[PDB]
């Protein structure tokens, strides 16, 4: 009844202690930090490069991952993995580790969904995840998260295009080279929220618990616009004319800074 | 004859193999990714949270770390650590891992220094490291790295203030809330390159091999200015008139993007 694994051998260890250790099953555990804001394709490259991972995935395509995970909806994949420092034992498969990540996300989502605020325009749980991923990728201060959420949810409710750059970046796929021009924002893809109305078909990244909570409980504001203030915050507005003013304020601040 | 450590035992392992393993010293390796562009304080936090690290440092103050590593000049600390995925065996001390990181950087810096381009304005190796950390924190696109480097080194040579924001941030220390204003830019500190001429007294982050190379071999250009082009890249200039034009060009791009 010997339990295989990675064990710790002290200098003057006894035979008595060693047999106890080799049966205890108390293995050394390895870290895999799966960080919020990253994609599954990021997580899959980490798994390939991680020490002592049994590679049971034929390739790192998303559909293969949905196959191996036996997902009910294989289009509901991105954003459905809980971000954490995951502890694994040596020779654990990639699939079982992703399975643990998926099941933990499902639980957190279901709790967020059932506890969500009244009158949100999400049709399903994937849309809550999609919105959460949009909130996560919108680079802001922690204090402004609820308001950023509010703007996007308000827009989704009334039929205004979301116009968020990360969704455009996602929709380009491997054509994105680090640059984002005006032509890129103008080219229609299924994810481009400058061209499409509503949420994109799925999430764009892995949402943190911070974003998921903001998607489920946004601030109660009438805001429909935000722009950088030039410090490193944002000014929030309810109408186009106020917004356009706040845009001019931002450019003044930038001119005063970048020009000599 | 027997070497103590953390080893892995397969289910069908023979006693022949176990004997071989327990002498070999080929332990389980644990990963720690120390990323370029991060500070030593970021690495120190990572060591506090890393599994199976023996924590010997009294505190994570840089003077403590300098004393424990026994540096000749304790002021030459920031930036002097090689960024990589470092493999450590269990029960390795925090100090021993940092010592490995330091030594590898020293070797890399010495090699960069001796092979460097002629007529660069650096007095010592710490200045090369300081400049490299400045290039590291400013470079957003890899094809523009040697030209960013060129601008800063051009300025350093002729006595034009470097006016680089990450150094203002470093100089504020814990007073930096996450936001940077005009008041922050105009307040003198030892690191503030809007007020001081030349390099700050030490590096501001860990440079990668990319930035360290660019600090030793910048592109031969007449540029003294760069500004964002509005679409991911930068536009480089030799004079203030041309730069102020490029600033105006950038502000129009932001006007078209943000205002509706």
């Amino acid at each position: 009844h010997f339990k295989a694994g990675t064990y710790r051998f002290t200098p003057q260890m006894t035979v008595r202690e060693m047999l106890k250790l080799l049966e205890s099953g108390k293995e050394a555990q390895f870290p895999l930090r799966l960080v919020e804001g990253m994609r599954l394709s990021d997580y899959l490259k980490q798994l390939r490069e991680a020490p002592y991972i049994k590679h049971t995935l034929s390739d790192d395509k998303y559909a293969t991952v949905a196959q191996a995970l036996e997902l009910e909806n294989p289009e509901w994949i991105e954003g459905w993995f809980w971000p954490d420092t995951w502890m694994y034992t040596a020779n654990t498969t990639d699939v079982a580790l992703l399975k643990r990540a998926h099941k933990k996300m499902v639980k957190a989502v279901d709790s967020a969904w059932e506890g969500r605020a009244d009158g949100l325009p999400y049709k399903d749980k994937n849309q809550l995840v999609t919105m959460a991923s949009i909130i996560e990728k919108e680079t802001a201060v922690a204090s402004e998260r609820d308001q950023v959420a509010s703007v996007f949810i308000n827009r989704l409710r009334i039929g205004m295009r979301l116009q968020t750059d990360p969704t455009v970046i996602y929709g380009m796929g491997e054509r994105y080279n680090g640059k984002l021009s005006r032509a890129d924002l103008e080219t229609p893809t299924a994810y481009n929220t400058y061209t499409i109305t509503g949420l994109p078909p799925g999430a764009i990244a892995t949402p943190g618990a911070d974003s998921l909570k903001a998607a489920a409980h946004p601030a109660k504001t009438p805001y429909l616009y935000f722009v950088a203030d030039g410090k490193g915050g944002h000014t929030f507005n309810t109408n186009l004319a106020s917004h356009n003013k706040s845009v001019q304020d931002y450019l003044k601040v930038l001119k005063e800074k970048n020009a000599q």
